[PDB]
């Protein structure tokens, strides 16, 4: 698919077995879900941007659908305002930014 | 060109006169750009990120070069820890994300 960027280049997402509302996100590397119940081991991180920090969850190898494109690999989860996809995803996907 | 997002897309710019770094951010509705003193009026404004609010002076209709293409819109002016380009100005250079 091409998108545009008129509106919030906002998919579908499957993760944790939950379908979810998230945007495409080229500003970070991380993805960034917000606040879910995912089982198993994770790390504490703070990650920084407008507005200052938030305290997220790391979990890593979280299997995660996006667009009907499978990928795993590295989820933060916390209070996020956005579902945001980083590039670590979009690279799996195949995203590429073009003008 | 084609940008892949293994790393950072990173361009230069070219606001009031001067050569900057800025990140092509498909997550940011808005430019915001740090402190820095340019021509033009500007009005009080407030957005907001993934860590809250932050005050920024509102510059419209500036004249900004993104990797060699010629925008001209509004231009956020305040503490973001980095500089974006964001869907306002992505638009006028007509980048899309694809996959
Ligand atoms: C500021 C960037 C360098 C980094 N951010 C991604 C960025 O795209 C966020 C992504 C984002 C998107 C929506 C809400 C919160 C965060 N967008 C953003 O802050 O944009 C602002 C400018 O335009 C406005 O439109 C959206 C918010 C405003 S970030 O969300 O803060 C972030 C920071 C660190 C990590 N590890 C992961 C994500």
């Amino acid at each position: 698919p091409q998108i545009t960027l008129w509106k919030r280049p906002l998919v579908t997402i499957k993760v944790g077995g939950q379908l979810k509302e998230a945007l495409l996100n080229t500003g970070a590397d991380d993805t960034v879900i917000e606040d879910m119940n995912l089982p198993g081991k994770w790390k504490p991180k703070m990650i920084g941007g407008i507005g200052g920090f938030i305290k997220v969850k790391q979990y890593d190898q979280i299997i995660i659908e996006i667009a009907g494109h499978k990928a795993i690999g590295t989820v933060l989860v916390g209070p996020t305002p956005v579902n945001i996809i980083g590039r670590n995803l979009l690279t799996q996907i195949g995203a590429t930014l073009n003008f």
